[PDB]
């Protein structure tokens, strides 16, 4: 079910959160990412987001806890308003299509730097109709 690739892409994203590179994600680290993505949770909410995934109650999120949750099956009945919120961070022009630019812009804001190709390969794996962009329906499928 899970491939060494998905696992490796999950270790990368983990690194987006764990900025001090100590192998654990904190509420402070979660908050800064949330904000980079135009979200503004409170300490309490940050604390709630981390507790829900904190399988070992240690207070922070290690990779194993991250993989678990990240790989967890996102039902289609789930709160769609969340996926929607997620789509809006990318589609910054609100036109209904995520372009590599929009993807790039987000990465940059996440402290991430990618080659033009890294991003392109990213869009393509998301693209279903081949128009070179990612729409909502397409976004939904890969997110769930
Ligand atoms: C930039 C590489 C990091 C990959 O991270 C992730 C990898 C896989 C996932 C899982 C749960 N979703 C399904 C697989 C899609 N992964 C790559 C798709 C890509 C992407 C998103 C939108 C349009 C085209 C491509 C992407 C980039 C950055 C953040 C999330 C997604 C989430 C990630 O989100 C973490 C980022 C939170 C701010
Ligand atoms: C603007 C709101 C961002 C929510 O993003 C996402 C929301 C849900 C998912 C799905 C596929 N993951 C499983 C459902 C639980 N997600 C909440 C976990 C949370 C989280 C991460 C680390 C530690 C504790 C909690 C999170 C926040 C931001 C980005 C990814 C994950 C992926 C996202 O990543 C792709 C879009 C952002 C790059
Ligand atoms: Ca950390
Ligand atoms: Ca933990
Ligand atoms: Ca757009
Ligand atoms: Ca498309």
């Amino acid at each position: 079910q899970l491939t060494e690739e998905q696992i490796a892409e999950f270790k990368e994203a983990f690194s987006l959160f764990d900025k001090d590179g100590d192998g654990t994600i904190t509420t402070k680290e979660l908050g800064t990412v949330m904000r980079s993505l135009g979200q503004n949770p409170t300490e309490a909410e940050l604390q709630d987001m981390i507790n829900e995934v904190d399988a070992d109650g240690n207070g922070t999120i290690d990779f194993p806890e991250f993989l678990t949750m990240m790989a967890r099956k996102m039902k289609d009945t789930d709160s769609e308003e969340e996926i929607r919120e997620a789509f809006r961070v990318f589609d910054k022009d609100g036109n209904g299509y995520i372009s590599a630019a929009e993807l790039r812009h987000v990465m940059t804001n996440l402290g991430e730097k990618l080659t033009d190709e890294e991003v392109d390969e990213m869009i393509r794996e998301a693209d279903i109709d081949g128009d070179g962009q990612v729409n909502y329906e397409e976004f939904v499928q890969m997110m769930t």
